[PDB]
Formats: structure tokens, C-alpha cells, sequence
């Protein structure tokens, strides 16, 4: 029986037989082989996609909150602060509600907009609209911590990378080897980092025998890895990775160095083909920042990158049921018809 | 180690050998023990939640379309047709891809909701807009399946009943016997059937020593089989339950006379209280008809049902994250605060 994350690689983690474990059952997401993906593409070698959107809250983040609330419990935290308004905030809030703690949510009133917030919101989390700005309000949060017995659960937590490198462990368990290329979206490269850890730990031991090569996506339109500098005003449809200025950059840049990988960019374009074609060949639905893996892919496909027989593995990071306002947006026209069955029959390829 | 439902529950589906297997992954979703929800209506035993919302689609309707396509396939069927504008069309979409089948979608252009025919056409299925009503749509699509290799895999399919009784069975094995009741959703019917038709498998195998009351929950503004008679037109807010003439009406009376329970109605107030209790109870996001099945239990147990010790199961049959509108809609607006400590500090109440 599957029982969470901590359960499965608690002798990789930092915890011990008195950690309050806090789960959902997270991880032990489905990692399809994607032959029909592979063929629509031109992919001389094996795709497995890592099925992300199959975590609790519709997010790989749960892997981190999982063991962020737990340690946080363990630390005697009575709620846990937060200042995001996307996946992290919802996954905080998630696993606050699963410790019986309290979840704050503070942000600008600038920033608050009901439909990024309502899974964090019936979670529990009580969200602020400060009347004033970004940093005017994670000041505030930072004198809660420093004042409050509260966990702080943003980018500064160490505990959200480390478990979210039980990723990797779930790839080279089933796989058996590591893959030849884990293509992976780029954000704030928190998760990059966490697989590139998880594959050295796992290869150090010896249960694997190579490395593989990290090959990390970011959109165009929101870059700064890929250019080098900061990006002031980072555009991009796939929000989840619409970061100017990433919170992990330098380990992000580390794992591609060592792994002897590379972190590049696609088009929203590119991304969004991706998106549908996920879909459209495997049955399988992520949000549009998960499909910059795979379209990374199809880019270094389409440049004659791959030999041949390279085994490859994408992250798939969210639920596509995350994202309504970019389904309904891709979306074409139904093609009206009239009532009769010789019509209909004409209108499909009978 | 997990490859699907008919791989794990092979010996109990009309499959051999040499049927092509057409899976996502679906099913093995998380049974939670939430004892922070028991506590909060006062329930002096077990719950347990079957998230199946964590299906590969969002919804349990998945089990069923495993089964349904694969045996499409053995069949040389060359697409999948129905006439549905719900989680029904998703699911038969999403395997249709996988399976490489084309997937067809027969709809009055009245009904046609965009947002409720995204994820399907995301999957590539062909929606048509009749320009007639849901009985000239019926007949074309009838038609279609009399006159082509076409598989129809709306209610009249077989296979999909006999492969959602595999959550039941997934319900016996992780316990290790089975529950005193199984509270769960009806629509159509189908999934109360099936659970039955799988608890009484394994109690005639000896797997289990009872068998499960089986309590089913309509909306009240849309349940013909607890008043008996269709409701021409259906209402409430839990739309995977807004059915007025249930497809599976006879199994389901039929269903809980013989196990010794009933189905009975819960208002849309009472199944909001419990969608919403899951989620910060739990940290368990279902969509509001799942909620029908907790509601249901908490009616019961404030009417003093219970006598206390016993082990309750409910379905949550689909991801919360399913329905975005309903989730706004149960939101308060977030309290607006100046950028003071002190003050921000007196809000929360630290
Ligand atoms: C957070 C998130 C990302 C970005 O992850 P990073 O570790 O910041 O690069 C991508 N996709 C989804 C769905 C996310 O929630
Ligand atoms: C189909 C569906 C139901 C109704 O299932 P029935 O077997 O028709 O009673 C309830 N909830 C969800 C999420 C569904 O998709």
C-alpha cells in the first residue's frame, strides 16, 4: 500500500521514527510510456511522461509540503504564513488542513484575484489583502515568523527541495536505470535542483549507473536562466513558470553544469502544441507550464539533437485541471450540424 | 508496480490474455483515514475517503473507460461515440487518445458549454453541434453505432459498470475486510451498482466476513429514485448528480434493498457544508456531487444513525478541481488590511 512520500524514502530524509508524519498520500504518480506521444513527434527512442497532476492538491509541490508540514509540526508550528497566490499557497493550505494547523495567506491587494485563490481558500487558509505593496506585506510576514511560533513555507524553506527530489527516486525505481534526459519546466528551478540531488544521491549509492542530463525549459517570454539577467516583466500564458528573477537560479545552473545539461526556452507557441498534443495522443491533461518539457523535446527533435534509442523522461507538473482559462482559450469551434445521420456521417470521415 | 485496474483485477473482468490493454493508471487512489473530519461532525468511528478524484481524468468514471476501450479495441472498433457533455465524454475521450481511436461527441448545439467540453476536446474529440434536440442527437448517434465500427460508450455500455466495481474491491484489500457502510453519490446509478456487484465478489471469495449497507445520496432538487418518479427538470448545484431519469434506477433500488441500506437526498446547502469540510478538515478537494456521499453521513450521524465503533467508506468521485465555478462561488472576498503589524497581527489573532 502506498503511503505517502516521508513513508516510502524516510532513510533520505530528514526525519526520524518520532516525525509527525503529515501526508496525502502524495507521489507514486503514474509514469506512462507515451509510444503514441513518441510517434506523433518523430522520437527515435522511449518518452515517459511523470503524471504530476496526480498529487493531492494537482501539483508536484505536494512532495515539498508533505515534509515542510510535517518538520513544521514537529517544531510544535501552530499554522504555517504564506504570500503566494498559485500552487504553492494551495498546497501549503492543503497540508496545513491535514495537520489540524491554521494557514495565513498575505498579499497585496493588487495581487488577490478569487480564482488563483479558491483551492487554497476552501483549504482553510485565511487570506489578508494588504493595502500596500509586494514587499510591503513579506516584511510583515517575515515579523510573524520572527515573532509567532508560525512556519514560514515559501521559497526559503529547505524542506519543499528536499522532498521533492523523491521525484527522481520514483523515475529510477520504476525505470530500474536513470534515463538518458530528464526534460523538466523551469520556474523559480526549485524542482530542477531537486531532481538533479536526487539523481546524484541515488547514484552515489549505486542504485543507478549513470547521470542523467538535465535539460531544463523555461519560456521565452519569461527567461532570465536562459539569458543570464533577470527579467523585470516576465510574460508567458504558462503561469506556473512566469519568473524574472528564480529563487534557486544558481543551483539550477549547477545542475545543468554538472549533469552536463542545459537550460533553454520554447514559445508560448511551442509550449501550447505541447500542451495539446500531450493530450491528444496519450489521454493525458496537465497545465500548460507542465507541457514546456515536452515541447523543449520536440524542439531538440526537430534540430536533430537524439541518435537514437535515448531513453528520455518528462515532468508533467500539474493537473491540467488547474487551468479552465487556458483549456477553454485552446479550445476550437464545435461544428454545427443539422439533425440527419447522412449529414453527420459527412461532416466525420465515414 | 502499479499498471491499472484490469492488470490488478484481471480474473474478475470479461478479459484474457490477448486483450489489448488500454490503461492510465486509473485507479489504486487514495483510501484517507480522516480523523480530523470525524472528529468535526462527531462520528464515533472510521472514516474513510476514496479520493478518486486523483483519477487520470479527474472523476472514477475512468475505471469504467479502461474497460470499455480495450474491449473497443479487441473489438476492431475504429472510434468511440457518445452524447454527453460531462466527466463521461472526458474520460472516453482521454482513453480514445491513448488508445489511438478517434472519439465523437453528439451534442444539441443548445447544451453546448464550452467550459464543460474542454478537457474532452483537449483530449481530440470531435464535438458536433446538433441543430435539433439531445432525442435527435440519441438516434444519429444510435445510427452511427448500427452502421460502423463505431463503439458507443454512454450508459448502455457494459463495461463500464463491471469496471468501476474495481473501487470496491480496492476499498476490501486495503482494509483488509470491509466497511459497515459505503456512502456514495448517485446520478445515473452506475457507480452504487457496481460497488454492490464488487462487495458481494468478495464476501462470496471469503476475502471479506460482511457485506456493506449501501447508502446512496441524491440532491434533493433532483432525486427521482428517492421520490420515485423522473424529475422532468432536474435541480441543484452538484451537476455529475443532476440526472432525472437515472440509467441504472432498478440497480440501484436494488442495491440497497439487498444490502440492507437506502437512497435517500441531501440539500445543496447540506452537500456545500460537507464540500467544503472535506477540503479543510482533510485537505481533500472533491468536486460538490462527491460531496453527496459525506453529506449524506452527516446527516445521518446528527439524526444519532449511529451507535458508535463503526467503519464508514464514502466515495469522493471526482477532483474538486473539476469544477472552478462552484469554487469561486463558496469563497468570501479576503479581508482587506492596512500594512501594519500590529494590525495584521490583531486580524489573525496571534
Ligand atoms: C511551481 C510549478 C512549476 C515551477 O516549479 P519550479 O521548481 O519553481 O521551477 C512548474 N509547474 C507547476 C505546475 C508548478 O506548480
Ligand atoms: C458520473 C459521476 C457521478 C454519478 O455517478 P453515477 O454512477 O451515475 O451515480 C458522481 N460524481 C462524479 C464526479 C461523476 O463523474
Amino acid at each position: 500500500r502506498w503511503q505517502g512520500i516521508i513513508k516510502q524514502y524516510k532513510k533520505y530524509l530528514p526525519v526520524d521514527e518520532n516525525t509527525p508524519i503529515v501526508t496525502l498520500y502524495e507521489g507514486n504518480t503514474p509514469l506512462i510510456e507515451a509510444d503514441n506521444l513518441a510517434r506523433a513527434i518523430g522520437f527515435k527512442g522511449k518518452i515517459y511522461l511523470k503524471y504530476e497532476g496526480l498529487n493531492p492538491t494537482g501539483s508536484f509541490k505536494d512532495r515539498g509540503m508533505t515534509l515542510a508540514i510535517s518538520k513544521a509540526v514537529e517544531a510544535g508550528k501552530r499554522a504555517v504564513i504564506c504570500a503566494s497566490t498559485g500552487n504553492t499557497s494551495a498546497s501549503a493550505a492543503a497540508y496545513a488542513a491535514r495537520a489540524g494547523l491554521r494557514a495565513y495567506v498575505l498579499l497585496p491587494k493588487g495581487a488577490v484575484a478569487i480564482g488563483k485563490l479558491s483551492q487554497a481558500m476552501i483549504y482553510g487558509a485565511k487570506v489578508l489583502a494588504i493595502q500596500g505593496t509586494f514587499d510591503d506585506a513579506l516584511n510583515i510576514v517575515r515579523k510573524i515568523g520572527e515573532n509567532f511560533p508560525v512556519e514560514i513555507v515559501n521559497s526559503v524553506n529547505p524542506y519543499r527541495i528536499e522532498g521533492q527530489k523523491t521525484a527522481a527516486f520514483e523515475i529510477c525505481d520504476t525505470l530500474g536505470e536513470a534515463p538518458d534526459y530528464h526534460f523538466i519546466p523551469v520556474g523559480n528551478a526549485g524542482n530542477i535542483t531537486a531532481y538533479w540531488k536526487g539523481f546524484k544521491i541515488y547514484y552515489e549509492e549505486g542504485k543507478i549507473t549513470k547521470l542523467p542530463r538535465m535539460m531544463g525549459w523555461q519560456a521565452e517570454g519569461a527567461a532570465p536562466i536562459v539569458k543570464g539577467y533577470p527579467i523585470k516583466n516576465p510574460q508567458t500564458i504558462a503561469t506556473a513558470i512566469k519568473i524574472g528573477n528564480p529563487y534557486s537560479w544558481k543551483s539550477a545552473l549547477k545542475a545543468a553544469q554538472e549533469s552536463g545539461g542545459k537550460i533553454d526556452a520554447v514559445s508560448d507557441s511551442e509550449i501550447l502544441y505541447a500542451y495539446k498534443l500531450i493530450a491528444s495522443t496519450e489521454g493525458v491533461f496537465c497545465e500548460p507550464a507542465s507541457a514546456a518539457s515536452v515541447a523543449g523535446l520536440i524542439k531538440l527533435v526537430r534540430e536533430g539533437f537524439f541518435k537514437g534509442g535515448e531513453v528520455v523522461t518528462c515532468t508533467l507538473t500539474g493537473n491540467g485541471l488547474k487551468d479552465p482559462d487556458t483549456a477553454i482559450k485552446v479550445c476550437e469551434e464545435p461544428i454545427t450540424v443539422p439533425p440527419d445521420f447522412d449529414e453527420v456521417v459527412k461532416v466525420l470521415g465515414f
